[PDB]
C-alpha cells in the first residue's frame, strides 16, 4: 500500500484503488497502473521533474529503505495477475531490489523530490510506475 499526496491529488497503483478513489476520479492508465483522485486537504509531496536513475524507495515487506539504480520509463511485459492480464505496463523503470505484491504503492524518491511508487515486481526485480512525466500534478 502507499499513495503520493500533491496538491489537491492523492497518487495510487490503479489496482489498489478504493471505492472514494474511483468517486473521485481525475484520471486513470491501466496501462500504467495509474489512478489520480482529488483531496479536499492539501498535498505538499514534491514531484522530480528530472532524468535521474538512482534514488531510495520505502519496502514494506522489510521496514525499510533501499537505494536503486532504475531503468528509464518504458513498455514492459508484465504477467497475468488477479488484477489484469498479461500485458505491456507503460512507463515502468525495473532495478534490483526486494519487492513482494504488498509493497504496491511504496515511494520511490531521488534528491529533486518523488519519482513514482512500487507497482511491479519478482525474483530480486522491483518496478516503479514514472510519475515525472504528468506535469499538471503541480498546477
Ligand atoms: C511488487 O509486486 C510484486 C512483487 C513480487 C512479486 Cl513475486 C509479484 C509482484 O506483483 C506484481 O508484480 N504484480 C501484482 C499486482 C499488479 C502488478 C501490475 N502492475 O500489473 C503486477
Ligand atoms: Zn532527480
Amino acid at each position: 500500500s502507499g499513495a503520493i499526496y500533491v496538491g489537491n491529488y492523492r497518487v495510487v497503483n490503479r489496482h489498489l484503488a478504493t471505492h472514494n478513489d474511483w468517486a473521485n476520479l481525475v484520471w486513470e492508465d491501466s496501462s500504467r497502473d495509474l489512478l489520480v483522485s482529488s483531496t479536499t486537504a492539501q498535498g505538499c509531496d514534491t514531484i522530480a521533474r528530472c532524468d535521474c536513475q538512482t534514488g531510495v524507495y520505502y519496502c514494506s515487506s522489510r521496514r525499510k529503505h533501499y537505494p536503486v539504480s532504475f531503468s528509464k520509463p518504458s513498455l514492459i511485459f508484465v504477467e497475468a495477475s488477479e488484477y489484469y492480464p498479461a500485458r505491456y505496463q507503460s512507463h515502468l523503470m525495473l532495478a534490483v531490489g526486494h519487492s513482494e505484491p504488498g509493497d504496491c504503492g511504496g515511494i520511490l524518491r531521488c534528491q529533486h523530490g518523488v519519482v513514482g511508487i512500487v507497482s511491479t515486481g519478482g525474483n530480486g526485480l522491483v518496478g516503479f510506475a514514472d510519475v515525472r512525466d504528468l506535469l499538471w500534478l503541480d498546477e
